[PDB]
């Protein structure tokens, strides 16, 4: 009930600073259906003119010769060279060459492809265009923001590098890792390497940083496997991490703007591991030690000067012990859950920040904690309550949408064969059986029988680790 005329209406009137009216997607298949598709629904909500957010996408010989279907999606389309995502989806110098020439004011590059690439906003920016995505200098590896986590108090797995932390009460008037305090957390030899590998204890990983990685069992063992990760990837440093037990893989979800605000929006649980299932929110983790994980991600988040949405990758284990081990810097394909079960269309959350505006202005957001829809005042996010609960099950550039007649609160896709159906209850129960219906009417096969076993035994209805 509060619409206004145009995208540069709405970033006048919503504190932005950056008009944002035709983007480029870099990526195909269910990435770039998903981000249209979200994108139009809120323009349709904001501006009642469902194309006021235009769309080129970048198209390959392959999606070409397939018709996928974003190509007629999209309200312009560009043609790119085929092969291995180096020729195309995932060339930061062709991304930036097509958006400064068409031109438009922003990318999306959503997940795969170049999306993990710092190159990729560093080059937008000095160009004038935005991503809807962390900037550069956020997201600027393993040993560091290991390090940057310790920092901030947050829990890590014993490593080479345990116990070091970094000058910070710099405040905010972005942290950075001194090369010195960098070298602690590295393993050089065998022989120093079998020292920290007797503090940390086994079994323990051996991993070079730019991957190259080995699972040590004990002394014996680890000066071969060092060596081999030393011939498999010269020059890396390496370093040296704790395995973990009874452990389940969790995150929490995150979203933050240009100012330095971040806010969580719950996490999900991988409750069958690639992930097989995955669940909105995370229940396996009572909610007080959920919410500590959140406060941590959260200032993990802030204090690298993250920007956009993005993960918080955890383990979890049964004595209630949970360690970073890394923030993913993107929207991931299973966000739907987080979406569904937060009501936040998450790409329109994306471009709304990356035109500048605050996250106490994201209507989503208000709505979550409770505040009128179209205020204007600050929210404390730290000082909502998950809608129901979401399974997403993995099945196995086109894209086809899933149909289900009988199944109700059921949706998903699969393309080219991988896929997700999620499903929606009011509870975990609610949304695992109706998940068990929609697949059995699915398999009018073989994926549809391991899934249909797996939840429907006492172990997963009861979610043990």
């Amino acid at each position: 009930d509060f619409t206004v005329a145009s995208p540069a209406e709405f970033v006048t009137r919503f504190g932005g600073d950056r008009v944002i009216e035709k983007v480029l997607i870099a990526n195909n298949g269910i990435a770039a259906v998903k981000c249209m598709r979200s994108i139009r629904r809120w323009a349709y909500e904001m501006f009642r003119n469902e194309r006021a957010i235009r769309f080129v996408v970048m198209v390959t010989p392959e999606d070409l010769k397939a018709n996928a279907e974003y190509i007629k999606m999209a309200d312009h389309y560009v043609p790119v060279p085929g092969g291995p995502n180096n020729n195309n989806y995932a060339n930061v110098e062709l991304i930036v060459d097509i958006a400064k020439r068409i031109p438009v004011q922003a990318v999306w590059a959503g997940w795969g492809h170049a999306s993990e690439n710092p190159k990729l906003p560093e080059l937008l920016c000095k160009n004038g265009v935005a991503f809807l995505g962390p900037p550069s200098e956020a997201m600027w590896d393993k040993i560091a923001s290991t390090v940057v986590a310790q920092t901030l108090q947050v829990p890590t797995l014993p490593w080479s590098g345990s116990g070091l932390t970094v000058e910070w009460t710099e405040d905010d008037l972005r942290i950075s890792v001194p090369e010195d305090v960098y070298d602690k957390g590295c393993v050089k030899d065998v022989d120093e390497g079998l020292e920290a590998a007797e503090r940390i204890g086994f079994p323990l990983m051996i991993k070079a940083s730019e991957g190259g990685i080995r699972k040590a069992e004990s002394a014996e063992d680890f000066p071969i496997l060092f060596r081999q990760v030393q011939s498999e990837i010269p020059g890396s440093p390496i370093f040296l991490m704790k395995l973990a037990q009874h452990a389940r893989h969790l995150e929490v979800q995150i979203l933050a703007d240009q100012y330095g605000n971040a806010v969580s929006l719950f996490g999900r649980d991988c409750s069958i591991q690639q992930k097989i299932v995955e669940e909105a929110p995370a229940t396996i983790a009572p909610l007080a030690i959920f919410e500590f994980m959140e406060q941590c991600a959260i200032r993990l988040a802030k204090t690298v000067g993250y920007v956009s949405a993005g993960t918080v990758e955890y383990l979890y284990s049964q004595d209630g012990s949970f360690h970073f081990l890394e923030l993913n810097p993107r929207l991931q394909v299973e966000h739907p859950c987080t979406e569904m079960i937060a009501d936040v269309n998450l790409p329109a959350a994306q471009l709304q920040i990356a035109m500048g505006v605050p996250l106490h202005r994201l209507k989503d957001i208000r709505l979550l904690y409770g505040e009128s829809p179209w205020g204007v005042t600050p929210i404390s996010f730290e000082t909502p309550l998950a809608r129901g609960h979401v399974i997403a099950a993995r099945i196995t550039g086109t894209v086809q949408e899933l149909n289900f007649r009988s199944s109700k609160n059921v949706w998903g896709y699969f393309s080219v064969q991988f896929g997700h159906c999620f499903s929606w209850g009011e509870n975990r129960e609610e949304a695992i059986s109706n998940m068990v219906v929609a697949l059995k009417e699915l398999s009018i096969r073989t994926t549809v029988e391991y899934l249909i076993n797996l939840l429907e035994t006492e172990s997963f209805q009861n979610n043990d680790i």
